[PDB]
Order: structure tokens, then C-alpha cells, then sequence
């Protein structure tokens, strides 16, 4: 299986969509990340299933997870990313609002910060418009910066018709 | 041998219940009116009190219902409130999922006082909203066994705990 499909299918990574490798291969989309993660080349090769050009292997795997997360945060602000997250949303992959009166409204992932290492991913309910902590501990080690502070708002700007019927 | 009450409260899914003191149940005046609300009242009460006795199964179900209705009245008394307050301090009922409530402990609450209408929900005194328990193990616990006015009563007696 591809590294991306594998990563996204791991327990705890249910909120991630699979980034189109074509988006990753257009180098301009990754601008700046070359100075934001360790082992940039080896991590990117891993993400793209390229032949690896141990102690180091663990560090490279960690680097790949970080780089993929940062790429993901950018991707979900683009047409493909938004569409894929919208499909996951319709399937309830991110869970449902715990408020009794929101009647299991599906939620969307959101970051309290765009800086890695500041907060773990939270969930935004479009109905009550509040942010919640994931009910499952399997999601408590997923960095919110891989989803971002502006993702839900961008999704609704592009797909206003999904905005809860509570204006 | 373990008491029926300790056995019942220790079962998976019954974590929100406090253990009703026997003396409260032994005072018939506290149980006024319950005989007309559950089947096999006398045998169910004997069972709850560890008193000497398909029918068995139906009586077991009646005892669960009767204990639930007794529990709803008991937790409005100072003793029951104190027991629930201890559980609250330990987080037995869980914490608010709202990020900005900073894991404020919640209390069980019923949306209705009529059995069979709604399962138990959780009330957060910080945001003042009601939530569905995160764990499915609690999704078959009747809210009428906690009641519509329990949280209000607990905070009326112990206002210091209101955020
Ligand atoms: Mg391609
Ligand atoms: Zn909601
Ligand atoms: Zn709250």
C-alpha cells in the first residue's frame, strides 16, 4: 500500500484525508517546509514511496509524520482537500456533537493553533459553533496544527449550503 | 456475600449511581407511592434489601426499576447529595467536552422524570448545557433515576461548587 494510504489508515489518524501525491509533487505547494522539518528529503521520499536514497529510521518516520501533517493543513484549504474532508464529514469520520440539542450534528476537525506542538486537534460543531475535545483518547496525540485554525471556516465558505439550518 | 445494592452499583454501566443507605429504604415513609409505579413491589423491595424471598427474572427487573426510582428521591436528600458530590469530585460522571470548560466535572441529569422517556444525560455547571455520555455503556441507563432537578438541588445546597 502507499505510505499515504497506510498512514491515514492507522488507528488515531481517522481525521486525515489522503493528500493527492500530485499536489505534493508540485514543489511550489511545499514552499517553506524545507526549513520547518528535520530530514526533509528522506521524509518526503518516504511520503512519496520513493526508494530510500535503525536509529535514524525512527527519526525519519517521525519527520515524515510531521511533514505530512504540515502538507495536510495546506491541502485542506484547497479544492481537493476541502472536497475530501467534506466527504469524510458526510460520513461522520470526525464524530458528532455531544450537545444533546445539537442532535448528533457531525463535526469538523480544527486547530487551536497553527504552530506544531501547541495544542492537540479539537472538533468544531457548525450548529452550536463551539469547539470540543475528541471523546476518544486515540485522537489525543494528533496535532491540531495539521488541521489548522481556519479550516472549518474555509470549508463553509466554499460549501455554504452545508452551513447548519440555524442562521 | 455482597449486598444487592453494592452489587448493582458495581455493575458495568451503573457507575453514575450512588449506594442508597439501607436505613433510608427501611423507612417506609421515604418510599410512599412507589408501590404503584413498579411491578412485584414487595418482592423487588425484599431483593434490594437482601431479605429472604422467569418470575425471578421479572422480579430482578422490577428491583432494578425500583432502586432507580428510590435513587432519584434519595439524591435530593442531604445524604444522597453528599454521596453524589463525592463522586462528582472524583469525576465519576465524566468531564465537560467543551474545550473552554477546561474539563469541568459534570453531574447526571434526567431530561424527564418519567421512566422510559430518555436515557441519562450530563449537565455541566460551567457552560450550563446538557450532553450525551461519551461512553455507550451509559446509553441504557434511564434518566428518570437521576431526575430533572438533581443538579439544581445539589448546587442549591453546595453553591460553592458552581463556577
Ligand atoms: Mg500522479
Ligand atoms: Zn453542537
Ligand atoms: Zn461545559
Amino acid at each position: 500500500v502507499s505510505w499515504i494510504s497506510w498512514f491515514c489508515g492507522l488507528r488515531g489518524n481517522e481525521f486525515f484525508c489522503e493528500v493527492d501525491e500530485d499536489y505534493i509533487q508540485d514543489k511550489f505547494n511545499l514552499t517553506g517546509l524545507n526549513e520547518q522539518v528535520p530530514h526533509y528529503r528522506q521524509a518526503l521520499d518516504m511520503i512519496l514511496d520513493l526508494e530510500p536514497d535503525p536509529n535514524q529510521s525512527d527519526l525519519i518516520e517521525q519527520a515524515a509524520e510531521m511533514l505530512y501533517g504540515l502538507i495536510h493543513a495546506r491541502y485542506i484549504l484547497t479544492n481537493r482537500g476541502i472536497a475530501q474532508m467534506l466527504e469524510k464529514y458526510q460520513q461522520g469520520d470526525f464524530g458528532y456533537c455531544p450537545r444533546v440539542y445539537c442532535e448528533n450534528q457531525p463535526m469538523l476537525p480544527i486547530g487551536l493553533s497553527d504552530i506544531p506542538g501547541e495544542a492537540m486537534v479539537k472538533l468544531y460543531c457548525p450548529k452550536c459553533m463551539d469547539v470540543y475535545t475528541p471523546k476518544s483518547s486515540r485522537h489525543h496525540h494528533t496535532d491540531g496544527a495539521y488541521f489548522g485554525t481556519g479550516f472549518p471556516h474555509m470549508l463553509f465558505m466554499v460549501h455554504p449550503e452545508y452551513r447548519p439550518k440555524r442562521p
